[PDB]
């Protein structure tokens, strides 16, 4: 499933997406995405709209 992910903060912010098979997968590439980037911060997952929120 196409998974999303909204980023709020200085370093980085705006919106990505990836193509991963469950939650879990989808959320250890995200979180690799922002340390390659610089971003640490507070998470929320939405089940209901596949939705990863990180803002800083």
């Amino acid at each position: 499933m196409q998974y999303k992910l909204i980023l709020n903060g200085k370093t980085l912010k705006g919106e990505t997406t990836t193509e991963a098979v469950d939650a879990a997968t989808a959320e250890k590439v995200f979180k690799q995405y922002a340390n390659d980037n610089g971003v640490d911060g507070e998470w929320t997952y939405k089940d209901a709209t596949k939705t990863f929120t990180v803002t800083e």
